[PDB]
């Protein structure tokens, strides 16, 4: 039903910021010095473009400018990366953990605080995911006990799945679950520092395969492997004692109890430089969802989050400038840089208008109605109903701060990386390279 | 199946979400019930699929079959596992295991016992399978105790062996490649392996066996993945039972008169996930089947089974039952859940058959018990024929008790249990709004 | 390491080996050399590397800066102490 255009077009940017500390975020309570700037963070970019009624076509005499509309659309993706390859590292320096469960016999008394330097890698991840609708991340919180008798402190709740869209700065879980190390973990050293302030996240595919609109999903490619090194322990009390039908009472020190708690240790292995899905670029040339190409409201949504180049660098700094060599020599300094861009080429789509199709995207999203405009007197939308909003003379309807205000913008507190590149089209594609590949793609 | 007709009417079906999670090793419950059953990532995974009679939807047209003479049925086509979770394992042992010490950077060797029980945690093989069929998969375990019986036994004797053909119950850990055999059984020790497997019982599936019988009730689709290392070795502490012949070694003074040890025990491992390697969310597709059942839910009802090792990451949250104190070991009380994903996704086609003799001679050789569902079996000749004289010996104060013959065999397998799911209620004719509904068409052309 | 100046950003000349001690690492670029619309610099490439992780190290010397207070809980007595969260990979 869509009028398949002629012309095909290009933008990118020149460079994209990322650097500073990979740890944590070191920020006044006046001001911001650096942000936390990790390789783990999910990386969400969202360019804006211009609009194709808004830019003045001369070759339009294929269509009436009454009885058409124009939309862009996307053909051609590719991923710009460049950085040198290299593995990244974090860890606790205060780690609950009694010893190597693996080769040891029993454990010592728990006393007081045996917390270490332990620190540990990650796994191998790369993935891609490519839209013009926000995608979903699924987290667990904890789940409410229900009121049948009053629980103390220290108790296992159940799990509430929680649904949530992505923002930037989170960073992707390590095996360790989707799950709030700020609210379920409440000692703030059992995880990694990296994490423990804040929870991780993972993608749901098959509630993302489950829009009829298409526009959230139309391709996705994904890595990531990972290996378990060691096994070690926690350092604590266990709050559910293991029964005694399958065990023993032992005698002498085999009285005391062991460690039943065991932790694993997550670990990558071998890096891989040609198995990167990386600068390979993509064609929609055909759909595998709903969206042929139609992005809308000028809108993209990228997110690739890779673990490959992910070193983080030292560096410090002397403090007297001393002769024979001392401790007190050099303060400690850590950043990490990260270095992307974005490249997509696209095509059009004139638009045959009706009221049907009027009709068919405010099935699709009422929201961008708002400016798609057709005469806006009539979507008809009034039909009979008794009085919600309109009857104003109060004396029962009152102060209100939340009610109507915070809802009709979701996106203002998702607070993620941005982009602004609508100025940088090209019409000829000789003097781009991608578009080159894709010119004995097309022949 | 060349006496069936391959219809044109396909349709879609879609279970949501199924949640579940629980803790690990055991399960926790009061004495009475479990409302938080033992959940983890290796218990074998039997489900039911249950589906409607199709002669009760109004099906679109009533001129091209004739229900007078047939009762058409489902036929499946392709369907796939939507696997969902983050990866990752997670692992378990035993906090008291049966051990000498290391045999391969051997420092120093042992004598026996003294109790000196072993806290050692390691991890799994991998698998990755999928099993489909509309009876329920055998699998298969050993057995012990039983023999031609001449001589008396003495205390602990070694017994013989008895392989146990057995269906597979969800909740039945898969093995880790030690032994399908019952562990309460010939293992006595009840401290030798972890701690989920000291009870119950591991059991692996006989794929030859499931080639045995050859209609294909239990199979139609077999597909399979499992990767094995083992990194280090051990030993146990106990009696050497069965002693060495040392008729071919050379004893020796010293230490060296004392026996050393003879039982040997492995650690296996498991290596690295490969996410390219696994079969999930990849649409399937047979035109021929392996046995006779060219996929045909004979009980308008099916059996899958499909485990997985690659989401079975195990889980932690710390607690502590004091407010707040200067921090030592006695602050925090710890627990354990592990969560699990699964969900279906599922495409088939009508097909419908038709009414002779031999095809309702031949239900009766399939499975004689289901005609009776079926509506138009009647037999013209009285079956309960007045042998009792239709209940009227005298009924001395029969009708108390007269209701003890109810019915019977309204359930092939009343104490097995498994977790299961309803679809009833989940169709739909055109499926292309729906996904991998497109993906029809791929394949189609 | 990293595609840096490490004696200037180094003032210890002891954090590295031998041969990027005092000198310079650099690293090609593609993008670059993909944005020229004459290809001078660039008309076939290609490239293949292996790298995993041995060992975890350390550094000593001067604390950095640590968490602000909250993501610590403070040790006890000889536990005050807290060290190098460098976090050397191999």
């Amino acid at each position: 039903y869509v009028t398949r255009t002629n012309i095909f077009y290009h933008a990118s940017s020149s460079r994209l910021l990322a650097v500073g500390h990979p740890y944590f975020s070191i920020k006044r309570a006046n001001k911001t010095v650096v942000p936390k700037v990790s390789g783990y963070q999910y990386r969400v970019f969202k360019v804006v473009l211009p609009d194709p009624n808004k830019f003045a076509l001369p070759d339009s005499s294929l269509f009436d400018p009454t009885t058409q509309r124009l939309v862009w659309a996307c053909t051609g993706l590719e991923v710009g990366r460049g950085q040198p390859l290299g593995v990244g590292v974090s860890g606790h320096p205060f780690l609950n953990k009694y010893d190597d469960v693996e080769n040891s016999g029993s454990g010592g008394n728990p006393g007081q605080d045996n917390r270490v330097n332990v620190g540990m890698d990650y796994k191998q991840t790369q993935l891609c995911m490519v839209g013009c609708a926000p995608p979903l991340g699924e987290h667990w919180g904890k789940g409410k006990q229900c009121t049948n008798t009053p629980v103390q402190a220290g108790d296992c709740p159940p799990l509430e799945l929680i649904t949530s869209v992505i923002q930037d700065g989170d960073m992707v879980d390590t095996g360790f679950g989707a799950m709030n190390f700020a609210d379920l973990q409440t000692n703030k050293s059992d995880v990694p520092i990296d994490i423990c302030g804040t929870t991780c996240k993972y993608p749901d595919y098959l509630q993302m395969a489950a829009d009829p609109y298409g526009d959230r999903l139309f391709f996705f490619l994904r890595k990531e492997q990972m290996f378990a090194r060691h096994f070690f322990n926690r350092a604590g009390e266990v709050g559910e004692p293991v029964p005694d039908t399958l065990i023993i009472k032992g005698s002498g020190n085999r009285t005391s109890v062991g460690s039943s708690i065991y932790v694993n240790t997550p670990s990558g292995s071998l890096v891989s430089s040609e198995a990167q899905l990386f600068n390979k670029p993509y064609w929609l040339q055909k759909a595998q969802g709903h969206n042929n190409g139609i992005c809308w409201g000028n809108q993209l949504f990228v997110t690739v989050v890779d673990t490959t180049r992910s070193t983080n660098m030292t560096l410090c700094a002397s403090v007297t400038t001393s002769s024979t060599y001392t401790n007190s020599d050099y303060k400690e300094y850590m950043r990490h840089v990260e270095e992307y861009d974005l490249q997509f080429i696209f095509q059009l789509c004139s638009i045959t208008l009706s009221a049907e199709v009027m009709a068919y995207i405010h099935t699709m999203n009422p929201s961008v109605l708002e400016d798609w405009n057709f005469g806006l007197s009539p979507p008809p939308n009034g039909t009979l109903e008794d009085t919600y909003r309109y009857v104003q003379s109060q004396a029962i309807t009152c102060q209100k701060p939340t009610p109507e205000k915070e809802k009709p913008d979701p996106y203002k507190n998702l607070s993620f990386w941005e982009v602004n590149l609508k100025e940088k089209f090209s019409s000829e594609l000789d003097q781009y390279p991608l578009g080159r590949k894709f010119l004995l793609q097309s022949g």
